[PDB]
DNA sequence: GCCTATAGGC
DNA sequence: GCCTATAGGC
DNA sequence: GCCTATAGGC
DNA sequence: GCCTATAGGC
């Protein structure tokens, strides 16, 4: 579970955030040779180490290139992290992040692992 | 030349750079009702006040509403950073940064404002 | 991809 | 009126 | 060959 | 919009 190497602003500062089983980090991929499909989206939700700070990082493009990026900034605001993660997590897979475990890929969505 | 407010990671750690003249900060302008444009993109080219450490942030959307951005780094190399922000310039507008006083619109390019 | 307005479906 | 899928512009 | 407009996928 | 690969004009 290390910081994306591509997040410049924080490989040396922060750390994925966790408990225990839950580790807010995640890859995602559609292949879809139909539609010429090969792109992925990484999502990592971070804290800093120094101060109680959370960001939410996520990374987007083709299979290969360097893609686009954003880092949301949350300030202590755990839940607002959480949110913004899990949500996003749900937008693009069509399944819930706490139901994980039982991960069903969906037409036209990203799948998980 | 307040820093973008919504560049938050760098409001109150960080100023517009300047050198006379030149003010790096801008905002460009496309209307064109024909084909539904009406966009905006800002550029600004910001030092550190602590540090001599080099940032440009961007910042683009339909007029109005919220859109999407980038913050480039650059660490101290100021050249980088102008050379990213001329060249965004120029890409945009199809005119040069230096030689632009006297800026001259071209069809289906952003527009610059005072 | 992003943001968000809008049309269709309860 | 609300919810979500669709696509319209960035 | 060089340079800029376009087009495809994200 | 981005980044890129190719098409097209001088």
């Amino acid at each position: 579970a290390p910081v994306d190497p591509e997040c410049t602003a924080k490989v040396g500062k922060a750390h994925v955030y966790c408990e225990g089983n839950d580790v807010y980090d995640v890859m995602l991929n559609q292949t879809n040779l139909q539609f010429n499909n090969n792109k992925y989206y990484l999502i990592q939700l971070l804290e800093d180490d120094a101060q109680r700070n959370f960001s939410v990082w996520m990374r987007w493009g083709r299979v290969g290139k360097m893609g686009q990026h954003s880092l949301v900034a949350c300030s202590g605001n755990l839940n607002k992290a959480k949110e913004i993660f899990q949500k996003k997590f749900l937008d693009k897979t069509k399944n819930n992040w706490e139901d994980r475990e039982k991960f069903e890929k969906v037409p036209g969505k990203y799948d998980m692992l």
